[PDB]
């Protein structure tokens, strides 16, 4: 994972330099190499039981995504966002498996950041994918909160729902906005339930 | 119940894989097998006096329902929601029988989640069924609260009424909305009564 | 009263099964048998000085009423609501006779529940009867509060007035709404008087 | 007074039964007999120095008035309200004579209840008479408060003024409403004066 | 003063009886006799240094004024209000002479009550006279407050200004309203000054 | 100063009697004699170092001004207001010379009272003169506050600015209103500065 | 500096007398002599290291400016305001050199007072110069606050920004208003930074 | 760095004098010399590991930028702002490298000040560059806050986001405004996460 991480970082540097200079071939090549290396690192994380590696792969994926938006190359941006959301899902899975809150919060932040990058570039499709992943992460976040105490997870989940709603508000995807509003309502109910259970 | 639970879980995995790959025959087959197994597990729960089994069958039913909405296959979604509401009713029954609050709260959450899935898919019929079941659960929730103390049940019941109202607001079923508003009023009254009684 | 109560309960079960299956003859027959048995039980309560029997007869009557609304058979629903309001009046009478607050609160809740069932079915006539009975119960509630202390009865009475007003608001019976608003005003005055007297 | 009270109560029972059955001759006869007996009891109260008798005569008069409104027989209702207001005036007189607060508060409540009965039946004339009597009672209430301490009388007086205003608001007698608003202003001033004096 | 007071009281009783029966000659005769006797009593108060006599003469004058409004005889009502305001001025004078707060507050209340009686009868002329006298009393009230401590006089003065403003608001005399608003502003300033001085 | 004060007071009594009777020659004569005597008394105050004499001369001038407004004789009212404002300026001067807060507050009140008298009579010219003098007094008030502590002077100055603004609001002199608003802003700044300095 | 200060004061007295009498030649002559003497005194202050002399020269300049506005002679008013702003700049310089807060606050007040005088006379040009100098003083005020503690400087700076904004609001120079609003925003940020740093 | 700093300061003095006198050749020459010297000083800072040198170079760059806006020479202003933003980026880099909060806050303030200078001059291009750099600094600020404690960094980051939004509001660059609003939402989420993590 260490050599993998360093190679992925150097490829990200290549991609940033190619974006500043204005390359495409090296741009997409280093980008997809970084995503392949990040997926390989995610594989290594589960084969060797390391959660932090998943988070770092997510961060690497996020960096690649941000670069695409500055660059604007959508063809690679979509692949990067798909990778980032998949890594977020894997993070949720391993966190619910182990019972570690911080991983869930990082998953929620990764989902929301993919959403924000979409909102910046203006890609309604990946925006919907991101919002769906974020609401799913809110689900799993409330569930973990119920499982392992940590009341602040409840507040974080409600706030993530509100954030998804407001982001859909600015962008305009009323479908996503309706999903988010209904989810905030039902999550307020579940929140009162879990708070009473634990506290 | 254990082997039953594992078989139902594996059938749910089959259904999820069939939904991602895009199957229908295996999709509906594994789905209805999961519902049949969940109903069998509900039977086993009462024949062997286990409440938690009812909750797990509800969760399994809920998972199947969510999948239908992602999939969109309404013909199975309606059966799944009917099963989920019936399991919620059984949960209310056994909870009022024993005097266990947590079961009632889980029933309310199951009803509201069926409602939210309906709101997502946009099926006004099952939405009305879900809202009615939820208000009934609020009734039984206030009743138990009066029976076994636990004041937080009162707040949960009022909040469930408010949630049903707001969900009907977003969807638009003004009939359900009127039922919910009137129910919130009369429940505020009953709430002041029960709070004075217990506290 | 015990055998009477069990027979009334079994008749209620008959009525529920007939409503689910879709009967009318057995429906109305078991319903009117339940009401006759509940009135007989009310008789037994006074002849043997038992208040709780009155409350249980009220509950049985309420159950029959709810069933009519799900069923929609108005011809029996009106008789059931008339019975329920009469039982509420008897409850008020015996409570003011003995000086027991809880009975008065249960009377208020029974009146409001008859009102809510009317609002559900949409029968303005019985709605007016229910609202009148509820305001009368608020009168007697303030009176008892003055008699036997228990300040919370004051808050309950004001809240019942507000609830009658809001229910008339949703339904639309402006006459009942005006009665309720005027009654809330004069009850706020009486409330300040009684609070100063006792506290 | 005791035999007088019992005879008046039995006549009230006659009147209630005649109202339920639908009589007029016995209705008005028992009603006017009850009012005559209540006035006789008021006479007995002053000739034998008993304040509580005045309050009970007021209550009896109030009961007769309520019955008229349910019945709707205005020709007797006006006489009943005139009697009730006169008894309220006598109560104010004897209370200011002795220096007993509770009697004044009961007078205010009697006046407001006559007003509310008028508002129910819709008789603007007696409504104006009632509002005038109520404002007069507020005057005497502030005066007693200044005389015998008891600060809560001040709050009760201001609240009675506000109640008269709101009742005139619902009914519509803008003249009475203007009287009440001006009276509330000047009573707020007098209230600050009396509070500073006593406290 | 004692025999004078009793004769004035008996003349007031004559006037009340004449108003109920509907007299004019005896009405005006007893009224002007009462006012003459009250002025004689005011004379006696200063010749024998008794402040309370002034207050009682004011009360007697106020009673006569109220009666005129119920009666509506304006020709005597104007004389009564002129007398009452003059007695209020004399009360202010003697209070500032001696340094007794309660007398000033009673003067303010007398002025406001004359104003309220005018507002009832609807005589804009005497209304303006009353408002002017009330603002003058507020002036002298702040002055005394500065002289003899007693901070509550400050709050009473500001409240009297606000009351004059609101009364002019309901009646409509915009000139008086403007005077009152400007006076409230300058009195808030003087109030902050006096509060800082004393406290 | 004593004989001067008594002669000025007697001349003021002459003027009041002449105003009630309706004189002009004696009215203006006693008025201008009172103003001449008050100016002579102001001279005596500085020649013999007595501040209170200045305040009493101001009060005498204020009394003359009030009388003009009741009378309405503008030709003398303008001279009286000019005298009063000049006395206020002299009061500010001697107060800043000695360092005595109360004198400054009395100056502010005198200026505002001249303003209020103008607002009553409706003389926009002297109103502007009064507002200018009042804002100047607010300046000197903040300055003294900075000099001799006494934080309440700060609040008094801000309140005087607000009062000048509101008075200009009612009257309508938008120029004066703009001056006052700007002055309130800059005085809030100076107030935060002085509060931090002292406290 | 002492003889210089006295000569400048006497020239200011000459200018005030010439303004009251209505002179121009002596008016402008004494004015420009006062400004020349104040600049000479500013020179003396730095050559002999005395900050208070700068403040007194500023005050003298401010007095001359005020006089111009009462007089209205713009040709000298502009020179006076230019001098006052330059003295304010010098005050800021020497204060930041030494590290003395009070001098900075006095600079801000001088700038705002020049602004207020401009707003009075209505000279948009010098108004813009004053607002710019005031915002510059706010900059240096935050900087000193960061340098020498004294948190109240932060609040004073924010308040000066708000005051500049409101003054531009009343006058109408939307450009200055936009500068001030943006400056208030960025100063709120810098304020949170400095508060966290020090406190 | 010391001689470099002094030479850069003297060149800044040359530029200020040339701006007041109205030069262009010396203006741009001293300006670009100052920027070259500041970049050389930034080089020296990293080659000799001194963070404060970076901040001083930023301050020097900021001073040059301000001067351009007063001067209005855009051709040099753009280069100055580019330099300032690059220095801000370098400051963020070295701060995240070492783990020193104050440097990050200074970077945010530098970015916002470049933005404010742009808003003053009205150059939408550099305004967008500045807003982007500021949001990037907010990102790195939250990241450091998570890294090295110091909760106040969280509040500073949220406030910087709000400030960028409001600045875009006044100027009008709705694109930048949308970026800022979305960033504030996602930063509120990240803020709740980091606060829960640390505190």
């Amino acid at each position: 994972p260490e050599e993998i991480l360093e190679r992925a970082k150097e490829s990200l540097e290549r991609a940033r330099e190619a974006s500043e200079r204005g390359d495409e071939e090296e741009f997409r090549k280093a980008a997809e190499k970084a995503l392949e290396l990040a997926k390989r690192l995610v594989e290594q994380a589960k084969k060797e039981g390391d959660p932090e590696l998943v988070l770092e792969a997510a961060r690497v994926a996020l960096w690649v995504a941000e670069l695409a938006a500055k660059n604007g190359d959508k063809e690679v941006f979509k692949k990067a966002a798909e990778s980032a959301l998949e890594v977020a899902k894997r993070l949720v899975e391993v966190a619910s498996k182990e019972g570690d809150p911080d991983l869930v919060a990082w998953a929620a932040l990764v989902a929301l950041w993919v959403a924000f990058l979409a909102f910046l570039n203006g890609d309604k499709e990946v925006f919907k994918k991101a919002a769906e992943s974020a609401l799913e992460v809110a689900k799993a976040l409330m569930e973990v909160a119920m499982k392992v105490g940590a009341p602040w997870l409840v507040e974080l989940a409600i706030a993530v729902a509100r954030a998804v709603w407001l982001l859909a508000e600015l962008f305009g995807d009323e479908e996503v906005r309706r999903r988010a509003e209904a989810f905030e309502i039902i999550l307020r109910i579940a929140a009162i339930a879990v708070k009473a259970w634990l506290g």
